[PDB]
C-alpha cells in the first residue's frame, strides 16, 4: 500500500480492468507490484521469449539467425505484417524474430515456436532460465483469446518482470545474443503509445507490446534512465468484455506512477 499501489489501483479502477504491474530497479534490485501474482493472457509479449531461446540455440549453431526458412502461403495467419512480403521466398531467422519483435508478425512467431519444436519448446526455454510461471500453449494466433480464467498462455508480472531483466540485462543469453535483443526491443515500431508514452522523454527503451481479446493490452520493457542503472517494467491489462478495446493509455499511466515513485 506504498503510493503508488494506491494510485495504481485508483488508476485501475477509472479503467474498468484489470491491471497488473511488476517494476524491478536494477540500481537496487527493489520492487513494486500490484497484482503481481495474478495470472494475464500474455498475448504478444510471449515473443520475447520465443526469440530468446532462438537466441539461445544460436550460441551453439553459430549460423542459426543467418538459416534461411522458407514463407509458404499456408504460413500465413491473422497478421503477417513482415512475412506477406516474402511469401514463395525466404527469411532468416534473425529476420522472422526481428518482425515478430518489433512489427508483432504473427506468422514469424510461429516460425520461431517451430524452430523450437512447439509451444512446449517455448516454455522449456523459460523453465532452463528459471521461471517457473510462463507457460505457452498454443501458436499464433489462437493463444491471444485471452479468455478470463484460462491458465493457457499466460504468465504473472513477476515473472515476466525477472524474466526480462535476465534476458537483457543479466546473463541467461551470450553477450552476443543479449545485444541482438536488446537492438531488437529498442526497434520495436509498436510502443509509442504504452509504456514509451509515459516515461520521461531522455529514458531509452526496449520493449515488447501485447494485444489482445478481452481488451487485453500489455507491455513489457527494459529501460535505461540518463545517469541511472536500467529498469524492467511489465504492465498488464485486460478488461471484462471480450470485444473491449485497446487500452495502451493504461500502460503509460501505469508507468508515468511508476517513474514518479
Amino acid at each position: 500500500t506504498s503510493a503508488v499501489q494506491q494510485k495504481l489501483a485508483a488508476l485501475e479502477k477509472s479503467s474498468g480492468g484489470r491491471l497488473g504491474v511488476a517494476l524491478i530497479d536494477t540500481a537496487d534490485n527493489t520492487q513494486v507490484l500490484y497484482r503481481g501474482d495474478e495470472r494475464f493472457p500474455m498475448c504478444s509479449t510471449s515473443k520475447v521469449m520465443a526469440a530468446a531461446a532462438v537466441l539461445k540455440q544460436s550460441e551453439t549453431q553459430k549460423q542459426l539467425l543467418n538459416q534461411p526458412v522458407e514463407i509458404k502461403p499456408a504460413d500465413l495467419v491473422n497478421w503477417n505484417p513482415i512475412a506477406e512480403k516474402h511469401v514463395n521466398g525466404t527469411m532468416t531467422l534473425a529476420e522472422l524474430s526481428a518482425a515478430a519483435l518489433q512489427y508483432s508478425d504473427n506468422t514469424a512467431m510461429n516460425k520461431l515456436i517451430a524452430q523450437l519444436g512447439g509451444p512446449g519448446g517455448v516454455t522449456a526455454f523459460a523453465r532452463a532460465i528459471g521461471d517457473e510461471t510462463f507457460r505457452l500453449d498454443r501458436t499464433e494466433p489462437t493463444l491471444n483469446t485471452a479468455i478470463p480464467g484460462d491458465p493457457r498462455d499466460t504468465t504473472t508480472p513477476r515473472a515476466m518482470a525477472q524474466t526480462l531483466r535476465q534476458l537483457t540485462l543479466g546473463h541467461a543469453l551470450g553477450e552476443t545474443q543479449r545485444a541482438q535483443l536488446v537492438t531488437w526491443l529498442k526497434g520495436n515500431t509498436t510502443g509509442a503509445a504504452s509504456i514509451r508514452a509515459g516515461l520521461p522523454t531522455s529514458w531509452t527503451v526496449g520493449d515488447k507490446t501485447g494485444s489482445g481479446d478481452y481488451g487485453t493490452t500489455n507491455d513489457i520493457a527494459v529501460i535505461w534512465p540518463q545517469g541511472r542503472a536500467p529498469l524492467v517494467l511489465v504492465t498488464y491489462f485486460t478488461q471484462p468484455q471480450q470485444n473491449a478495446e485497446s487500452r495502451r493509455d493504461v500502460l503509460a499511466s501505469a508507468a508515468r506512477i511508476i517513474a514518479e515513485g
